[PDB]
């Protein structure tokens, strides 16, 4: 697809067996999203924070499916204000901007 | 151009007579610089924070160059980790995302 950036650019994506609504956000390193039961071993991560860290449960080389593209990547499961597709996942799907 | 997004998309703008780096952003609905003495009217802006509010200058109506690209739109002014280019500058340039 070609998504424009007059409205926020939010797609239906596919994790854990679940559809979840994500932002394609090109200023985020990292892929989070909200509470989800994910499979496998995950690790504790700190991100940063309004003043201070936030403690996150990182899960690696978890499948995502983005407007019908797959996708294998590090996903951050904890508080978040919105699912976040960062550019971890973005590569793996031919992401690009352009104009 | 077409921009890639292994690494951050960070690209050279020209704005207020000074050249600056700024971060492609399409997860921010507006542009935010560090402080940089713009022309013209502004107003006081609350935009979101770790607990709490941010106040920024809103400058309307500025000159941006991103890549060689023209684009006129509203630029916030204040405390910001980096130079932000949000979607209001990005629609202006023909930015979209391609996969």
């Amino acid at each position: 697809p070609q998504i424009t950036l007059w409205q926020r650019p939010i797609v239906t994506i596919k994790v854990g067996g679940q559809l979840r609504e994500a932002l394609i956000d090109t200023g985020a390193d990292d892929t989070i999203l909200e509470e989800i039961n994910l499979p496998g071993r995950w690790k504790p991560k700190l991100i940063g924070g309004i003043g201070g860290f936030i403690k996150v449960r990182q899960y690696d080389q978890i499948p995502i499916e983005i407007c019908g593209h797959q996708a294998i990547g590090t996903v951050l499961v904890g508080p978040t204000p919105a699912n976040v597709i960062g550019r971890n996942m973005l590569t793996q799907i031919g992401c690009t901007l352009n104009f």
